[PDB]
């Protein structure tokens, strides 16, 4: 019968509570007991912090009405206050030191996920303080997880008044009995329980969690490592810059900082990014992740030499310049990190940082046509069956949902050989015409794929190989030159087309090269390994591009 | 006959030049006469400048063969380099004291807009070192004003061989006697000269441009001051996010910085910061100029009550969610203005600093309604006009482009009358069927106007006017609070609707309130003074938001 689960901010979801740093206060300024409480709730419904949590008044103004109130408390209590005491640096620090209790979150995100409607009921001020954007980007990373945010100081009611939990069931179209909620201050609960709401008063988290876990059903508990955070397209900014007549790049953008710009792989989208921005954003920085030219709502010509790198690294540039943008951290993988080490190499000063996942820098071999370096290499025979027009694109666009299905597979589930796939007469010759659903996506992320390759198709993405020649002269230019820059080159183990000892001569190129490895990781990094990436990418964008 | 000029970046359009530097760090360090410029070109074509040049190799694999060819030249002129000695630090600092030489581009810019198409020729490198952006930055400032910028370090060819020149003319698509060179070097000039262009030896600036204006016969000196740069539509990012499932706003998107959020009054556009979007970015912020609800390309929704200031602030504050922005600072004009004050009342701490351009804050008056406070204003008598639906909207759309060039215009050029409106039947009973184009705006710019408002209509922009009682009741709930944090009013002079009087009383509600002036100014404030409207933001962001 549960289907709600309401939480309060402070001392539930975001720990020390500020009553207890106010006790912590009187202890450590040898002041007497309860001292500091009393003047908080001096004058009760009539008081200054009563007016404050109703938004009658903002912060900066309750402090001095507070500050009158330890006086008067103190007088009273026939006791003299320091000449250090300063209610503005008292709360400075105890706001500041509230951080998120990762395991209560963790528990509100498994109940939506399984169903329920969770909101976030707090008694709160409007703050104008010179530090408040503390306070903003807290409420900012909560609020993305829950259904309603009720703020006392929005709505002009306070807890515990009647009326305010009244205006919860109807917000939440829900009988009380149908509603958990969790508060540490017995007073709060009162009035939710004689509405016959099921209550749960947080003393200590792993308690309180034990309690939800039996009033629910659900196991919250010891449960396995959650995936990260994954974004909605619907909810995400979208842009569009031209970057000449004829081709408009398209971007998905969050946050604020140094930009880190995204660039996917053959046949992907911007979409595969996806466990990745959100995680960028909230560790301080603006991330733009582009659909690559022929892909998505990017423009899509038909004309092979538009896929050349040349080409593509030119539009990038444009891309920096639209935006207003000198530089740019630049990560990619499979072709787009093959693009951004170019990228490094042809413009250092737009780059600010430069990352790549499977794919290593390879240096043109001016003694060899890559044409013949691919035959010498039997995994590279699908590479020929790419080049004629129009035999892939047929293949590959005959059933778009075998094609996705088929390729984004983890390393033990593998469906394809990539040898003698001209021998065959395609990619999926000796494969199943309905495969099963890898462990690594779900139906609706397949699906998402499905439409927009739906519009685009496959000329475009296939073009990218349909330039060896054309590549191969103008990387021949770069023969002379180091990467001296901030580099990271990322390893998949189990990439069987891009091997790790692929790269093993990277350091002759770029001397300072900083290394990370990832076990058990196939070609598709992003989606098979998340938490690993994203470990590795933030740890490196801090200390080298900062 | 000249259609084209071609300038030289170092020592034309950026001083001082880098060969200056190596002179005065030879006098600086009581180093023998042209030691530091022997070992920079040492080798000639052979030399590592030349591969520097060329592109063969980067700016920090050219520094220690530099070191090399001044211990060689100092072995030769028998005299000891001093152990303080580093080209890495000579070159830091000559790199970083170049500066646009602000007459120059000035004449590039007017050249330009008289017909002429203009280039940047320069002989640079791939610059990789740790403090690259200092040059990024230039280069991005300067060839936003440029048809093309033709670099030697990406072509492969330097000045002076005979094959750039040949390169440059097809390019530019011209004769060679139908260009004008501009360089400081007398060397660079000589193959330009055999080929037929007209040349210019640039040794200080006031000369170079007096020789220029002679060949032109265009005026570039002791010329007016020019209006900032206006942006272009079809090279802007375009934003969308879904606030809700009905509405949708748009925005435009430039720069890197703290974020700077601009709100449009009535009847208006995201078009209306065409000069004071550029200038913010390149002051170091990141503008995102918006299409408020019921304009442009953002949502315009029929119903009333979707134009309330309640309904319009909660949905700024999603924008924000939505784009993962803690805080922006909000600089409102006319209609926009009023709702940034709200902003800053109703959600401090998503708010970083607040600016209004024109409109006061005015607090509710609980005592009387706001009907009756607009009939004591014989001023305000059209806005009882605008009450009618459909009223209002038929005569505004009866003729865009009547509307538009009947309302944009300056204090002098008046075309209304804002008493007895409804008396008359209309705004535009006593106005001319035709009337005259503004010296504010173009037809082009006024063009942009009528398409925005095809699509739209003034349903939307007119129901921003038909929620004075909600707005009343909601704003009671403030007046209790003080604006206490960073605060700008600028007042305009010759607003004869908003006029500087009206705000008077505003230090009694924001005490540390900062103010701004701007003399002979109408409502249209960004658009009729937009130099002084970007000096005075500029100035207040750089101090009170940073
Ligand atoms: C030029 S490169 O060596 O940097 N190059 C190699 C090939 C790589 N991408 C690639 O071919 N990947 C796929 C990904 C799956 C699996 C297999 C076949 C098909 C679908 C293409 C390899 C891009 C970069
Ligand atoms: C509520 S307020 O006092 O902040 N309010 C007053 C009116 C103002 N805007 C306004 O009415 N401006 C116009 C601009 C031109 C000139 C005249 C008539 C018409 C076209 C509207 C005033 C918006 C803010």
């Amino acid at each position: 019968t549960l289907r709600a689960a309401v939480f309060d901010l402070d001392g539930v979801l975001a720990l020390p509570a500020v009553f207890g740093v106010l006790g912590r206060t009187e202890e450590a300024l040898a002041l007497p007991r309860g001292l500091l409480n009393d003047a908080f709730q001096k004058g009760g419904p009539e008081g200054a912090t009563t007016r404050l949590m109703k938004g009658e008044i903002t912060l900066s103004q309750w402090i001095p009405l507070m500050e009158e109130n330890c006086r008067k408390c103190s007088e009273t209590a026939k006791v003299c206050l320091p000449k250090n005491f300063s209610i503005k640096e008292i709360f400075d620090k105890a706001i500041s030191a509230r951080k998120i209790n990762r395991p209560m979150l963790q528990a509100a995100l498994m109940l939506r996920k399984k169903g329920f409607t969770t909101a976030i009921l707090t008694n709160t001020w409007l703050d104008d303080r010179a530090e408040r954007d503390g306070l903003a980007q807290l409420m900012c990373e909560l609020k993305m997880h829950f259904d309603f945010l009720i703020e006392s100081c929005q709505v002009g009611m306070v807890k515990p008044e009647p009326q305010i939990y009244k205006f919860l069931l109807d917000t939440l179209k829900a009988s009380p009995s149908e509603v958990v909620f969790l508060d540490d201050i017995g007073a709060n609960l009162k009035p939710a329980r004689d509405l016959g709401m099921v209550t749960i008063l947080v003393q200590d988290t792993d308690t309180a969690l034990k309690e939800l876990e039996k009033v629910t059903g659900i196991q919250l508990l010891n449960t396995p490592a959650p995936l990260p955070t994954s974004c909605n397209p619907s909810d995400m900014s979208h842009g569009y810059v031209t970057v000449k007549p004829r081709v408009r790049l398209h971007f998905v953008e969050l946050g604020s900082g140094p930009a880190v710009c995204l660039c996917h792989g053959f046949p992907e989208s911007w979409y595969s990014w996806r466990y990745q921005i959100p995680a960028l954003a909230q560790a301080g920085y603006r991330v733009l992740a582009m659909d690559m030219k022929g892909y998505g709502e990017s423009s899509a010509p038909p004309e092979i030499e538009e896929y050349c790198m040349e080409v593509l690294c030119k539009e990038m540039v444009t891309f920096l310049d639209k935006l207003g943008l000198s530089q740019a951290v630049f990560i990619g993988h499979d072709w787009g990190g093959m693009l951004v080490w170019y990228m490094a190499l042809f413009y250092p000063e737009r780059v600010r940082a430069v990352a790549s996942l499977n794919t290593p820098f390879i240096p043109a071999n001016p003694n060899m046509s890559p044409l013949e370096s691919i035959k010498a290499n039997p995994v590279f025979d699908y590479q020929l069956y790419f080049q004629e027009p129009g035999v892939a694109e047929a293949e590959l666009e005959q059933n778009l949902s075998r094609t996705f299905k088929s390729l984004f597979r983890a390393s033990d589930e593998s469906v394809l050989s990539m040898h003698k796939v001209c021998e065959a007469g395609g990619l999926f010759v000796n494969s199943p015409e309905e495969p099963s659903l890898s462990r690594m996506v779900t139906e609706e992320e397949i699906q998402f794929y499905v439409q927009q390759f739906k519009k685009s198709g496959f000329r475009g993405p296939l073009n990218w190989y349909r330039n060896m020649e054309r590549n191969w002269k103008w990387a021949c230019k770069s023969l002379g030159r180091k990467i001296l820059i901030p580099a990271l080159m990322v390893t998949a183990e189990k990439d069987f087309v891009l091997v790790p000892q692929m790269s093993q001569h990277m350091e002759d190129w770029i001397p300072h090269l900083k290394r990370g490895h990832i076990e058990d990781c196939g070609h598709w990094t992003q989606m098979d390994k998340p938490t690993e990436v994203n470990q590795i990418l933030i740890k490196w964008l801090d200390s080298d591009a900062r």
